[PDB]
């Protein structure tokens, strides 16, 4: 029993050795259940041979594996506690989760890890029925252990496993016994596998996926592969199933493979074991390949996820079933042909998103309910594809993508981003065996899933020779799927697809050995023929996705630009609790974890509770599967579906005259895949009232699907129709002149202009003051994450917009009053002001204003702003005040219900919108400028009305409080309502978040700016 | 040539097509290239010998091509013209006569060059099996090598007899083969395929 | 000293495991001599930093590694003989060389080999000069061991290596000492590497 002791087992230090990635681990294979009934395998009822050991386990934490006492191998520690498995122990409070982006969470010294290596000792007492031990093989399956583990069963050492994202299986048949058994699993946080696991995410550990017992017979199906081959029009398919057995070869042994659609058995084949001759020595006597013909197979795609059920029966020749396994089959062909990625002969347009396995309460433990919620929200927002950034996911994810319809990029668990250079391990042949297991065990596990259309070699590990080797391995073992890999410049020999991250549409980024060309330019480089699909683009950090429409214009125009994957789906925030019990969303170093990279873990289109950010609707609109063109009275609808007719689609059109509905109709969509339908609108009513006529169309799905409710809107578009400019024509306000102020009286109302500051300082309706803070020019915004331009907390970009604004003194600039006079017209009063904003004797901005207060109570405000050409272009040019009112609703005529910016407004529509005031504040976890609505012609808040042509936001948080507060839960509502009305507002960028990404036409660079506003 | 031969497996690629054996095969290839890549006499790398064709061969072929592009890679196994070789390198393909074995045929070397889509040079990794009184028909090979440009020669099997010396009861040494040491199963005199005897005296075929 | 014992070291059965082809082996590299003079390196004169340990070693043959007594890790066996290294022990008469062409010399059951696995225990007492231990790195280079081997230095386990045709190198700097040292090398005839070594030749 000496060899089973912790003193012996821990002495080799197998977690500091890339030549040992496992000990005694069984071979990888597709998902097994070991059905002893073929009907149960066909219907996928729960197999009694596959036992789940999830639930209550005993757990003890130790600061290093040497601190684990030897008695834990035999009996449960008295100090151990009861915890749910699967879990990450950092979510139970045992040590802190660490958020680090690039910098490794340990000292870089491969293959060594720290001696302080946090060790979770899990144990489980469990009964095994005696019928499992008298015959067959009982194996234990750990679907995911982070990051390395030793395994004991009844005090005897079983084996060791690495790779925290693929299953580790061990034969327990010689270790179990009848009656009470006990597992002891020692999980190490850091190992040499941690050098291959430097993904930009929370660093957690534990038994975070399922643990299961699987009982198989001794003569068993050990592997099976399903291939589908087609003719050129996909009207005849051959299903090729290769089945491998382990155990005694008998001449009576048979395999039947049956293919089922719903309830009808479509194809069957029965054959004894024995492959065709392979080489000079012969063929595999323990394999058999069955070929089943399928005539007119229902093809699989993300649009129509047609699935068959394949059952693989191992049975004797007189018909006795030994064991069945099964899998869903999707008939589809994925191929790159003439530079295009085709699915079933048609060129794909990838509407993709990257998705980490993240839950804000459970950390990295995935459950079916969250997986289904993600898939439904993805399909409801017009995504058709997901990248498994950056590891093999939970096995249920691929099943759900098979059934709901998403294309999957399945990615090996290899990221060595913190190395210097990035390929230091991936170009080293000593690390080729460790990398080879992360790739080969992923392909052996997931190769039968139809949703997986592309293999990825990993992420951000440079380009080494190990990548070229493993690329060629996958191409030899599974030619049915392209291989991609971004690292080392996105176009190496290790990728079938040019797959850059954050390459811009039009702008080159000429980095020295790994340049990011503009994606249009990249396609035509000499000798370049591959399709281009961005593995990451449109970095959705906070208020982002500016310029998203430029990508989708480029994807639609260029055939070899076949889309990309947005970074990314869900914010990686975690929940913490304040002292009164209130939960709040935490990022980076909120757990004492250092070094950390702060809010850079939150790059999602949705919050961690899966509530959408405002960027998601921009993603839905640009990715919509119907495209629209308005000739004159005709709407031309174009289908971007490849495979399905528009059989669940109803076009609704509406014509409104500045919010007011004038006409509306309904038209069923009848458009073939990639076809067009012309829809002639009726005779619209040419109105008499001034204003702009607007036509809005929306495609609704009248029937529910598996992923959407009845009435789901899938696409929309708005156009300006005819405009009729108004040419209609409209007491006398009294002007008090004191030495300190100008006061204008009309009726009950008063306007007060501070003659020393030059600003409108107070307004009176009745007896009540309307302002808490004077109406003042504003040239700054509380900086977005794109403005801040940081991806690593230790490195500041001096070209970042917030660095340039701060160094120029935009946030510190002081207004110098140049002019403030008052003149009494014969129908109004005119206040004229001029201000200069200066920082250290440099005039940044000059603002010239006229306030015209007429007898009708209106205040016409005209602002002309000059900006120095040598100052950095300001984030906004507008006005800002603290209204004394706190009203419940905001009502206004302008773009979209949701938040929209000049860079991100295509999803918004012009209409009359009316939301609660909380809806006008977007609660980004890192607070910034938010809630802007562009294109606004009228804004109503309480008794106030502003008209003109402006952008606004309105909320109870000033820009100063937003800029100074690191978390949304630390915001406090200020006493009135902060109103920001902008003539002009900079774009938000988002091509990436760590460099300047606002395109030049979205910057406020004109130098002189004019806007007019009417307050009533 | 890498130290990889799995000839006794059934089929021959049972280990070389298994990714569990990819780390062991990868060390036999990568440690050979790291040791010998500066020698000018080494002009071609070989992935081993008689191990079928598996995906591990394709992987290690591509590894060598990435790490050392200055030398072609060849590998005979799995039919002498797989994706794991830069050179058509059959063993004992005849000059004019096809040998149409079912999945690994040995075409005549003249015919092999002109098969549709075949463009590589052909160099026999083994030919003219010099077992005993042999090398009959050797001139037919060298006529073919001189006439055809892509027939760029080959490697005779082989240089030296693998006989071992034993001693009779009076002390006289004698050349022993196969099962002369009680070793069993053996393959008898098949270890002696040399152009020269084990003491390096030439056979007449030399 | 429990972890250095034959009962612990042989219990993982690293010669029946294709996932373990070595333990603690240094990286491969081109041929080195570590000249401390550039003129000697240019003319390829023999470097005094590269020491040859070929010559007389002590050798004991055992029918399996389990039959090796634990005392061999500390002192030379009295029944051990003095044999020239490098050599193949079948040429010294200790067991028979096997000539098999295609058929493996053991039962085909990878990665397992026979329990009757002929084991050559080599040892060498050798002096190390004290200037090698005060600074620098002293490594041992086995240019060829057939087919697998465990290595002890002064009774401490050093590492393991397979592939009988490439050099296996191990850092000995923490294991050596001034004065008499002793290597103990346990060479196994069959290992999982033997499945990759089925060349048509004598099996030695
Ligand atoms: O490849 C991805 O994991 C990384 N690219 C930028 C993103 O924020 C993440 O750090
Ligand atoms: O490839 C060589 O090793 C083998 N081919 C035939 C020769 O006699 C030998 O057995
Ligand atoms: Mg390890
Ligand atoms: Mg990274
Ligand atoms: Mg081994
Ligand atoms: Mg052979
Ligand atoms: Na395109
Ligand atoms: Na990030
Ligand atoms: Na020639
Ligand atoms: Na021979």
């Amino acid at each position: 029993m000496i060899t089973d002791s912790l003193a012996v087992v821990l002495q080799r230090r197998d977690w500091e050795n890339p030549g040992v990635t496992q000990l005694n681990r069984l071979a990888a294979h597709p998902p097994f259940a070991s059905w002893r009934n073929s009907e149960e395998a066909r219907t996928d009822r729960p197999s009694q041979q596959l036992r789940s050991l999830n639930g209550e386990w005993r757990f003890a934490w130790f600061p290093a594996p040497e601190a684990v006492p030897e008695s834990w191998l035999e009996c449960d520690l008295p100090e151990a506690d009861t915890v749910v498995v699967p879990s990450n122990w950092q979510m139970h409070g045992y040590d802190a989760p660490i958020y680090t982006n690039v910098t490794y969470p340990i000292t870089v010294n491969p293959p060594f890890v720290p001696t302080e290596n946090p060790t979770g000792c899990y144990s489980l007492t469990f009964n095994v029925d005696e019928s499992w031990l008298q015959e067959g093989q009982t194996r234990i399956i750990f679907d995911g252990v982070n990051s390395a583990f030793h395994l004991w069963c009844n005090g005897r050492w079983v084996g060791y496993g690495q790779d925290s994202r693929l299953p580790s299986e061990f034969d327990l048949s010689a270790f179990l016994r009848a009656g009470e058994n006990r597992l002891a699993v020692m999980v190490l946080r850091w190992s040499d596998g941690s050098y291959l696991e430097d993904q930009d995410m929370w660093r957690m550990s534990g038994i975070f996926r399922d643990v299961s017992l699987l009982h198989k017979p001794t003569t068993q199906i050990s592997d099976f592969h399903v291939a589908t081959r087609f003719n050129d029009d996909f009207s005849r398919a051959v299903l090729e199933a290769e089945v491998q057995m382990c155990g005694e070869l008998r001449d009576y042994l048979r395999v039947t493979v049956s293919l089922w659609q719903g309830e009808t058995q479509v194809a069957s084949g029965t054959a004894p074991f024995g492959g065709e001759i392979i080489d000079e020595r012969g063929g595999y006597a323990d394999r058999v390949t069955l070929r089943l013909n399928v005539e007119n197979p229902k093809l699989w795609s993300a649009e129509i996820p047609n699935l068959y059920r394949a059952v693989v029966e191992l049975h004797t020749a007189d018909g006795t079933l030994i064991e069945a396994e099964a899998c869903d089959v999707g008939f589809r062909e994925v191929r790159i042909e003439n530079g295009l990625l085709l699915l079933n002969g048609k060129p794909l347009l990838i509407r993709g998103v990257n998705r980490h396995e993240h839950h804000p309460l459970h950390g990295q433990v995935m459950d079916e309910q969250t997986m289904v919620q993600d898939i439904l929200l993805m399909k409801q927002n017009n995504f058709n594809a997901v990248r498994c950034s950056h590891y093999p996911n939970h096995p249920l994810w691929y099943t759900l993508c098979d059934r709901y319809g998403l294309y999957v990029v399945d990615e090996a668990n290899i990221e060595t981003h913190g190395m210097v250079p990035m390929n230091r391990l991936t170009d080293d042949p000593r690390w080729l065996p460790a990398m080879s297991e992360r790739v080969t065990r992923m392909v052996q596990r997931d190769r039968n899933h139809p949703s997986v259309i592309i293999w990825s070699l990993g992420n951000e590990s440079g380009h080494g020779a190990n990548h070229d080797a493993l690329y060629r391995w996958i191409k030899s073992v599974d030619p049915s799927r392209p291989v991609q890999y971004e690292g080392g410049g996105a176009d190496t020999t290790a990728t079938d697809i040019i797959c850059p991250m954050y390459a811009r549409v039009d702008e080159d980024q000429p980095f020295p050995a790994v340049p990011k060309w503009s994606i249009k330019k990249w396609l035509s480089l000499p000798g370049e023929t591959r399709p281009l699909i961005l593995c990451e683009y449109a970095h959705a950090m906070g208020n982002s996705l500016g310029g998203f429409a430029k990508y989708w214009q480029a994807f639609r125009q260029y055939p070899r630009l076949q889309g990309g994957f947005v970074w990314d789906w869900v914010d990686q925030s975690l929940i913490k609790y304040d002292e009164n019990g209130n939960p709040w969303s935490a990022y980076g170093g909120d757990f004492g974890d250092t070094p950390n990279d702060r809010q850079f873990c939150m790059n999602g289109l949705v919050f961690a509770d899966r509530t959408p950010h405002p960027a998601l609707t921009e993603a839905k609109h640009q990715q919509q599967f119907f495209q629209f063109r308005l000739s004159g009275q005709t709407i031309e609808v174009t289908s971007e579906y490849l495979f399905r007719h528009s059989d669940n689609e109803l076009l609704h059109w509406m014509v409104a005259l500045d919010g007011k509905p004038l006409a509306s109709g309904e038209v069923p969509l009848d458009v073939a895949p990639q076809g067009k339908q012309l829809i002639e609108l009726p005779e619209l009513p040419q109105p008499e009232s001034a204003g702009q006529l607007w036509l809005t169309v929306r495609v609704v799905q009248p029937n529910a699907t598996a992923w959407s409710e009845a009435g789901h809107i899938s696409a929309w578009q708005q156009w300006r129709l005819a405009e009729n400019l108004s040419v209609t024509l409209p007491a006398i306000p009294h002007l008090t002149t004191s030495e300190m102020d100008f006061c204008i009286e009309l009726g009950n109302k008063r306007w007060q202009f501070n003659r020393q500051s030059g600003f409108l300082s107070q307004m009176w309706i009745g007896d009540k003051k309307q302002l808490l803070t004077p109406l003042r020019d504003q040239f700054t915004r509380a900086p977005l994450d794109n403005d801040i331009g940081v991806s690593e907390a230790t490195r500041i970009d001096p070209n970042a917009w917030v660095e340039r604004w701060k160094a120029a003194g935009h946030y510190q600039a002081e207004a110098a009053l140049l002019q403030c006079t008052a003149d009494t017209l014969a129908d109004a009063v005119l206040i004229t002001t001029a201000h200069a904003w200066q920082h250290q004797g440099k005039t940044l901005f000059i603002s010239r204003k006229t306030y015209r207060i007429d007898g009708s109570g209106q205040m016409a405000i005209t602002v002309d702003v000059e900006v120095a050409s040598d100052t950095p272009h300001p984030a906004r040019i507008g006005l800002n005040c603290q209204l004394a009112q706190v009203a419940e609703r905001v009502n206004w005529l302008g773009l979209g219900p949701q938040e929209n910016y000049p860079d991100r407004l295509t999803a918004a529509c012009f209409d009359r919108w009316d939301l609660p005031l909380s809806d006008m504040y977007t609660p980004y976890v890192f607070p910034s400028e938010n809630g802007l609505r562009c294109g606004t012609r009228e804004l109503n808040y309480g008794p106030h009305q502003w008209r003109g042509d402006f952008q606004f936001n309105i909320s109870r948080y000033s820009q100063q409080q937003l800029m100074e507060t690191s978390h949304r839960h630390l915001l406090h509502a200020e006493e009135g309502t902060w109103l920001n009305i902008d003539g002009f507002h900079m774009g938000i960028g988002g091509d990436d978040s760590w460099s300047p990404s606002v395109s030049a036409e979205l910057q406020l660079s004109a130098g002189r700016y004019h806007y007019q506003l009417v307050w009533c």
